[PDB]
């Protein structure tokens, strides 16, 4: 199992792409950014589920998509992309 196949079977690349940007943050850019920063995972899951909080964009993104597992693995994604 992949997070950028999973990351295509919901809804991600509705608005974000694995390096362009829209309304929600690119993956690839997420990389280029946080790089070696994970001390969250659990409230960086919690913006997959509850919206951003306004960093490329200041408009959240639709909190509520599923549960708190689906997610987790495309949270950790985000933060291990390259
Ligand atoms: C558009 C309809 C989106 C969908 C569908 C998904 N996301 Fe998104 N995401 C979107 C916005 C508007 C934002 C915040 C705006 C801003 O630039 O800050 C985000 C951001 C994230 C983030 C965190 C970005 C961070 O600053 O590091 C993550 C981890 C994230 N989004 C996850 C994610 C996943 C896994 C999705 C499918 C399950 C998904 N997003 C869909 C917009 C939209």
């Amino acid at each position: 199992e992949d997070p950028e196949v999973l990351f295509k079977n919901k809804g991600c690349v509705a608005c974000h792409a694995i390096d362009t940007k829209m309304v929600g943050p690119a993956y690839k850019d997420v990389a280029a950014k946080f790089a070696g920063q994970a001390g969250a995972e659990a409230e960086l899951a919690q913006r997959i589920k509850n919206g951003s909080q306004g960093v490329w964009g200041p408009i959240p993104m639709p909190p509520n998509a599923v549960s708190d597992d689906e997610a987790q693995t495309l949270a950790k994604w985000v933060l291990s992309q390259k």
